[PDB]
């Protein structure tokens, strides 16, 4: 604060507002995050461990600046979000060489944060940021565990549940790293088909739309399950789909891939690490967006 003007809004995430400001001093644009609340310290302790965990495909945390109930994260400007993009893309989808380079580019992101035992807990199309040279970014990274995950944003605008692991929403309080690869996997689906996969609209309608598609969950797909806190055994029992039909036109070594990603039991779930070693990356370019910004 003081030394940014405020540019243009970009952005309302959960925890706050995000302008386009610029430095006073140095120049530079930023995206500037005004989160909402004096301030925890503990929020305070983890948000500036986040100063540390830099990588070319994680959004560049610039400075933490705390002053009075206020917290203002300025991070590094990217000109656009893949939903953007996605909407902008939608009458031909975006090439898959493109999406097959972003989703090589966010697991090398994710394995990153993963190797350090950072979890982001909620990607999403909206906190994936691109630029004109073909890289895309993750954003929020460390940002829910620093603060909460709200059921509504500062704005009162819903948080979505598309995207939340099945572990999530059956009451898991300690899930893991594989919480990021199910979301990720989602965001490929959605990428390839134009469409989201499982757009929830409550908890339970989340979690129907992921069963009417994967299969009701049981003990043999995933031990533990139904043990959950929020697992009823009166949940209906769907058959699980074949990826042929949920995401067409995908080659093989993509369904492969993403029916590793989606699976139930987290502890089978593909890591990032390996997910960069699956034969669909064998041939992975880098290619430019074409961006009309
Ligand atoms: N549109 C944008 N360009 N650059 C950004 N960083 C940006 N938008 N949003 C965010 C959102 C959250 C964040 O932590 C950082 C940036």
């Amino acid at each position: 604060m003081e030394n940014f003007q405020k540019v243009e809004k970009i952005g309302e995430g959960t925890y706050g507002v995000v302008y386009k400001a610029r430095n006073k001093l140095t120049g530079e644009v930023v995206a500037l995050k005004k989160i909402r609340l004096g301030v925890p310290s503990t929020a305070i302790r983890e948000i500036s461990l986040l100063k540390e965990l830099n990588h070319p495909n994680i959004v560049k945390l610039l400075d933490v600046i705390h002053t009075e109930n206020k917290l203002y994260l300025v991070f590094e400007f990217l000109h656009q979000d893949l939903k953007k993009f996605m909407d902008a893309s939608a009458l031909t989808g975006i090439p898959l060489p493109l999406i097959k380079s972003y989703l090589f580019q966010l697991l090398q992101g994710l394995a990153f944060c993963h190797s350090h035992r950072v979890l982001h807990r909620d990607l999403k199309p909206q906190n994936l940021l691109i630029n004109t040279e073909g890289a895309i970014k993750l954003a929020d990274f460390g940002l829910a565990r620093a603060f909460g995950v709200p059921v509504r944003t500062y704005t009162h605008e819903v948080v979505t549940l598309w995207y939340r692991a099945p572990e999530i929403l059956l009451g898991c309080k300690y899930y893991s790293t594989a919480v990021d690869i199910w979301s990720l996997g989602c965001i490929f689906a959605e990428m390839v088909t134009r469409r989201a996969l499982f757009p929830g609209d409550s908890e339970i309608d989340q979690l129907f739309r992921i069963f009417r598609t994967l299969g009701t969950p049981d003990e043999v797909v995933w031990p533990g399950v139904t043990s959950m806190p929020d697992y009823k055994p009166s949940f209906p029992k769907w058959a699980r789909q074949d990826f042929s039909k949920v995401v067409p036109p995908l080659d093989e070594d993509g369904r492969s891939l993403l029916s590793q990603m989606l699976h139930y039991d987290p502890n089978k779930r593909i890591s990032a690490k390996a997910a960069l070693a699956h034969p669909f990356f064998q041939d992975v370019t880098k290619p430019v967006p074409h961006l009309r910004l």
